[PDB]
């Protein structure tokens, strides 16, 4: 007599939709399989050529009730089952967003970033749902900067030519306190040339190195003693032909002593706290000699444009020997300032 198996049991509740629903016939073949929702709408599925396995072919829905009818035939006899089950009903939904973009070529400092639009009560579940693939394979780990964003990077800077695949399979996954993922995301990026630029407060020079060779030496003016540029490793972020810098976006009023509202050209972002490489005609004389800025690396127009043209997202800017501290690891572009052993251990709780 044919036997029927299913990936769900009749009367089940909280069936997660991260996996498809299957039905298997033993000692026989599947003659008919149908699955409809509470409204009577049929679900897409495909039967295997051998007739032994049937699986849904489209993702299932939240807060739904599904009814499954299966018939199995064989030389001996026939068997029919009806199964109804309710999927999980999330309390809230959160959509993930992944950087860098699909197909992008990025520098050796670009981490993998998964940002959610809600606080994540169960970080371990989120890390479990994210699969990272590297070629050549290299060790990495997760670390959380705030409650909504997590990062993945190796111990050392990426090796150029490394392929990276990010599968955020959070759909159907309970991320804590009834917070389920809105969808799945799949992005892929590649590591380009090694580009490391160093800013030494002693020489007041920003040197750009491509694959270990000096290609540009830029005299610069960094943060003055009152508002210094922090030392450490910076990841290059967004680039702007021109951008109005407003201190108020960082909580500093414009009318305050340290506030400002200045329009600059050829601005490359290297920290979330507002540190940029940008064109500063007004300080070309100070550049290479004294620090006079709020934190940004002031350089000449031609050098700023050159930086814009030859530096890509993920490249590195390291600052040393300034009177400031060290760029916070939680900044958003300061991932590499966290010691490896701390990063490796993670903060999943
Ligand atoms: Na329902």
């Amino acid at each position: 007599v044919p036997k029927l198996t299913a990936s769900v049991t009749d009367g089940a509740v909280g069936v997660t939709v991260d996996a498809p629903v299957s039905v298997t016939a033993a000692d026989g073949v599947l003659a008919a399989v149908t699955m409809v929702n509470d409204n009577g709408r049929p679900v897409a599925g495909r039967l295997s050529p051998d007739g032994l396995r049937w699986s849904t072919t489209e993702q299932l829905g939240y807060n739904r009730r599904y009814t499954l009818n299966a018939t199995a035939l064989g030389l001996g006899g026939a068997a029919t089952r009806q199964l109804t089950f309710q999927t999980s009903s999330p309390a809230h939904l959160t959509m993930p967003y992944v950087m860098p973009g699909d197909g992008e070529v990025v520098g050796v400092g670009e981490p993998v970033a998964i940002r959610f639009d809600e606080n994540i009560a169960d970080r371990g579940a989120a890390e479990k749902a994210i699969k990272i693939t590297t070629n050549p394979p290299v060790e990495g780990a997760f670390y959380w900067l705030n409650n909504r964003e997590v990062r993945w990077r190796p111990e050392h800077f990426w090796k150029p030519g490394t392929a990276v695949d990010v599968a955020v399979n959070t759909y159907g996954v309970d991320l804590g306190e009834g917070m389920f993922g809105e969808d799945n995301v799949q992005t892929h990026f590649t590591i380009g040339d090694e580009v490391i630029a160093t800013a030494d407060d002693n020489t007041k020079i920003l040197t750009v190195r491509v694959n270990g060779e000096v290609v540009k030496s830029m005299p610069t003016s960094m943060g003055k003693d009152s508002t210094p540029t922090a030392n450490g490793i910076y990841i290059v972020g967004s680039r702007y032909k021109h951008i109005i810098m407003d201190s108020s976006t960082y909580g500093v009023p414009v009318n305050s002593p340290n506030g400002y509202r200045t329009d600059v050209d050829w601005a490359t972002q290297i920290s979330y706290s507002g540190v940029f490489v940008h064109s500063a005609p007004w300080s070309v004389g100070a550049q290479g000699h004294t620090n006079t800025s709020h934190g940004c690396l002031n350089v000449s127009p031609s050098n700023a444009q050159w930086f814009y043209d030859h530096v890509k997202r993920g490249d590195i800017v390291e600052v040393v020997n300034t009177v400031g501290g060290t760029l916070p690891g939680i900044d958003g572009l300061g991932d590499w300032n966290i010691p490896w052993d701390q990063w490796r251990a993670g903060n999943a709780k």
